[PDB]
């Protein structure tokens, strides 16, 4: 129980986290915490080196490596060890889709459409899952290597596969608040996860409905999500990947309005004689009103309460006013008060009166909906706002979209690198757009290399794997039931066959002459 | 606390499970206890029903009603819910395969080749993966199909889809003693089973080399490995299906003589002289052999030892005596000793010894290997007549193959058939055989419905779903490294919408609007 | 694919749902659906009956008799099968706690303090492992006893235990959105729970701190939780006991201030030239001010802000103004402005303005801790409101506290009953609080039938089966390390056979005769 022991002890251990953290991995890693503050929460067991870390090693310079040569790391998501022992061949790195994981992969069992509430173990049970099929297939294949007795044996048994292919997993909105972000981020550390990715969604206010809508929490809630990460991390001496991504392109509501960044975007009420929303709608409902009518009602609410961003209401009544020079009045206004000018409201307010001299009514408490949350409208510029928030915090950084379109993509791109020239990007490959049909095969065929021009290093289809089991076991269902063993000789066996898949093998392929040989050993 | 309302409870319960039993599902069944065994055993706790109870019902039905008509009853072994949701529009029952899950799905996220050595929950939980997800969709396109007004819109919606489709799920065999194959059986009912299936092979001694070989169990025990799964079904009132597998066809090893239908197929040394292969192996062993040494060596104490069956070694002797009419003698004893008749080796020493006046030397000890098990020469007869002894306890019968061979597959259907007219059957068609090189076009296309007309009205490809995962992810892989979205746009996105893979519609399909159902409902209340 | 024969089964099905929901266990419990809206989403697979809805039932009837009869079900959670196998002796009802899972049973094995933030499956999956345990020794039990020979042979048995005893599940506060909310019912409802408890707090703002403050939702938002629940009961055809708890009497924060009903109880600021909290301690953060700085800063800026409800801000300016009869306008005001008349701040306003001629500065917007939250003084009387509202959702009401206190556990009851007379009622009994020290013998001995006699039917200590445990344990690690087997001997085996303890014969007690006897039945 010696007190200037446990002093030493902790300065010697701080000592060696700061040396860790003057890597040059860490170069822009803003940390908001000290290697001691660090060093009194990790406890007295002798820090562990995480298989997790050894990938997370690989993964950085993996795409260091994309970043310097203007190239591109493609992969997409991964259901399940027969993928994974495929893809290592050809792809390198993998991803887990918390999308796939809702459909196919709770670890309740019970699938559903993707809102993240799966019980929380889930994408973290995917990585060990995926993870410990390929250490187990490493293992078969370097046994099965060691075999040959001459170089030409070894050729014979083709390339070696490398089936240690870092895995970056979906940590969905952390689950909750950042006590659950912190047991999240270990879990995925302990299990296998090279990288991990984060997004600025609730975890209380998801929705998946078609035009459902989406609300977003406040830029530093999510900052403080990332740090929390972090500082998992740094606990456990990991060199986890972190991807932020934000989901404000096509947010339409806020939880907060606590963010002075978030504010240029909030929008707000212009009548000051009109009743607030949510007690409108309530009303409504009291009276038994259908569905039809609710729809109707609020859509006739928004167009009556003058629905603006706050710098429209100003740039509006300056037009409409009897001063001189609106021109550059609304030119000044508008080089203090822009979409990434991180202008409060407050400050907004004083500068317009200063120009109108009198204050405008703009109220965002009055469009709020039924569950108290903001109406607020995100789009590529709201994003790079965040974006740049987030990229201290974060080795990666991503835009979610929905629809591919090179142009935004661009503005993205150069938006974040403005401030961060060297900012990794990520980008996902949506797997709902209509590739066939709504862009050329050229286009196709160059997308990703084009995007790898604008410095998208890591890239991926979300639902790819998905996608290609749900056809080839659709169609073999359906040719099954048809042609019986015909239709497994010519549409499986043969191309297997054909293509070369050593699954085609598939005692071999799964092991078993490994196995037989810890058999041979132990009773020899 | 009084006696006799708890003796009256007992008879009452004991006479709703007899008339339970009494349902013609049971014609066929033999059960070796009484009702009232049962009825003390199930607790207190109101009888429940299972939902894998009314699959197994369905099951039933499923399969009479293929057995009546002569046709099959097709599927393969399903990897996920994806699978499943796409199977359910062509095939009328799902298949499990324990091999597919000791690659793709142990409940220890550890894999590896099939060796049952998963723990005991694996098959159990994948049964609850795919019976949850078809749950899941039932209640999904319920709703879907709710929302329309007319005939019209409904017709515009496609026929339904049946997802409740009944699922028969590898069981291994047994994953230990009977304690364990009570308690396997239990969370597979549990779960989402309709029906099981289990082996008569070892759950200590399971091989995985190529060349290995392959180790049975006595015959009675796995008789009750079946009467144990029963047993719990009924403690549980659950109709569920029972699959008895022999995979006594390749066996080449027995793990006890201790049956006396065994004995016919059980390997003897006929060399009074020869030392035992066990100590004959572990010295060569001791002093340094190389792997192929000891494959000679192997090879040469069992011809120097004279390994043969016992009818075998008595019709040697005889033809090299001098006694008369030995065509005639030789027909006598193998009309009392054969692979069928189940005749004990005390009984075929004594039939042997009335013949040749003399007790000839024969010895199944010497042979054994080094684990101690017994040499036992396998195949379709004895294959008959293990399925012959499971058939009271079990609603299919069938016969493992690693080799599709028609004529072998007629003579066990006829052999079992003999016995137990009505008996069931199933085949597993083998993912292994090149059937692409080693049948005609027109043969891969029949071959199913030839089977079918001798009576086996279930049949699956095992390992069906891990093959065209493997075969789609590969060429994606591939194509995608080299062609990026170009790969996509064609070889998956294009093919979905031409050949009408609704999960084209990925959104829809995993139930967005179900869920978002149910989110309008609850949010639709007052203040 | 016929369309009129499906809408003809969605109303034969709708219609057994209308005579199910008929039934009086039903007659308090509103239902913001029709049975058709049910009917379309439960599926084609036959309606099952669930073995957590049979104790469900049996959960009720208990209750409702203890309730006819003055009296009180006594429970408190339990950790493991070995613990139930025992209360089920003495007890008529099983809690879980999602404190003691959070400490012992995540399914992840990581433990820590209650947060709520082990995987949502910890506390169903604590269920089934009670709920299983249960099945087995009431299964081992009947064949046990199915082995008398004779009405005497049977008494020599004992008595039966009731193994198969009502289990009370912490379904925390949702573990997410609504979605959630539903899926933790689903689990609950599958693994065997008679009864869920969910409050009303966060999910996201959780804190566990003993300084820390405690943040709750608006009231409709947990009014939506329960409905949700109560939903997935109908769609999976369960009679699932659900009790409101509301975290209000402690609250000091609330997540929004979207309803109107919470607005009397949402603190403002009502100095005009005062900048926000939120920017001046983060520019306080800025200049690297120390932990000890920032406390004092905090405490400083709601001094300066002139923090109050506001209706305490009118009544000030009242005392301030040059009006006549200020006693006389106070209370016409406070008459239409109080705790349970849920006055929106608008209204409130109104009133205010009327009284004084002119509007006075009040922002609930300015006091804002850095995440959002807003300001909210809780206490008893936001816990009548909120529980009025939880009432006609829930088949218990429940106010968490922290301090055992009668006078407080009487406004409650008595707050509620006089808009819900018939209204069960729960209380916990703080395992923190204590007892030995801050209450006599006697009070001790009478306090949960005192309870008892206001309305509460059902009352549990949290964490008695971890302290319990814990004791146990500490005591014998000690003594064993010391004594050996002397320790062992006299302190755990002499006592248990003392104490006629059935798992001292531990292999009769975990079912060996049983398990043989299926193994006998087989060969
Ligand atoms: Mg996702
Ligand atoms: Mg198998
Ligand atoms: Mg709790």
């Amino acid at each position: 129980n010696d007190f200037a022991a446990l002093q030493a002890k902790l300065d010697a251990d701080a000592a060696e986290i700061e040396k860790w953290w003057s890597d040059s991995r860490w170069s822009k890693t803003k940390r908001n915490y000290s290697a001691r503050d660090i060093a009194v929460r990790r406890g007295t067991f002798p820090p562990i080196e995480y298989p997790s870390s050894v990938m997370a090693r690989k993964l950085f310079k993996v795409l260091e490596k994309h970043h310097n040569e203007g190239t591109v790391s493609k992969t997409f998501g991964a259901l399940d060890p027969v993928q994974i022992s495929q893809m290592a061949k050809y792809l390198d790195t993998i991803y887990i889709s918390g999308w796939q994981c809702s459909s196919t992969a709770s670890t309740s069992n019970e699938p559903g459409p993707d809102l993240a509430d799966y019980p929380m173990d889930t994408v973290p049970n995917k990585v060990e899952h995926l993870f410990k099929a390929q250490l187990f297939h490493d293992r078969k294949q370097l046994e099965a290597r060691s075999k040959a007795k001459s170089q030409e044996e070894l050729d014979e048994m083709g390339a070696p596969i490398d089936y240690l292919t870092p895995i970056v997993a979906d940590a969905d909105a952390g689950h909750g608040g950042l006590t659950a972000v912190f047991k999240l981020t270990k879990m995925f550390i302990e299990r296998g996860a090279a990288g991990i990715h984060m997004e600025d969604q609730t975890s209380t206010n998801k929705k998946c409905g078609h035009m459902a809508g989406r609300c977003v929490i406040p830029v530093q809630e999510h900052v403080n999500r990332l740090v929390t990460i972090r500082m998992c991390a740094d606990i456990m001496h990991s060199d986890l990947i972190v991807v932020a991504r934000t989901d404000s392109e096509a947010a339409t509501l806020i939880s907060s309005t606590i963010d002075t960044r978030d504010h240029y975007f909030i929008v707000g009420a212009t009548n000051p004689n009109i009743e607030p929303f949510a007690e409108v709608l309530n009303d409504a409902i009291m009276s038994g009103a259908s569905g039809q009518e609710l729809a109707d009602i609020e859509q006739k609410w928004c167009r009556d309460a003058g629905l603006k961003l706050f710098h429209e209401a100003v740039i509006d009544e300056i037009e409409r006013s009897a001063l001189s020079n609106k021109q550059e009045l609304i030119k000044k206004f508008t080089s203090k008060v822009g979409p990434l000018t991180e202008t409060s409201h407050r400050e907004a307010k004083k500068l317009a009166k200063e120009i109108l001299g009198h204050e405008i009514f703009f109220d965002w408490e009055l469009p709020r909906v039924r569950e108290g949350l903001y109406r607020y409208r995100g789009g590529t510029q709201c994003s790079i706002m965040r974006a740049r928030a987030f990229a201290p915090y974060a080795d990666l950084v991503w835009m979610e979209s929905n629809y591919p379109d090179f142009q935004q993509a661009k503005e993205f791109a150069e938006g974040v690198k403005e401030k961060f020239p060297d900012q990794w990007l990520a980008y996902n490959l949506s797997p709902s757009f209509n590739w066939p049909k709504a862009m050329s095969v050229d286009e196709q065929h160059t997308f990703i290399q084009r995007l790898g021009d604008l410095g998208y290093i890591w890239q991926f289809i979300t639902l790819a794997g998905l996608h290609t089991n749900a056809l080839a076991v659709h169609n073999f269902s359906r040719d099954f039931a048809k042609d019986g063993m015909k239709a497994y000789a010519q549409n499986v066996q043969q191309r297997e066959m054909d293509d070369g898949v050593d699954v085609l093998k598939h005692q071999k392929w799964s092991g078993a002459e490994y196995i037989d040989g810890l058999l041979k050993l132990a009773q020899g």
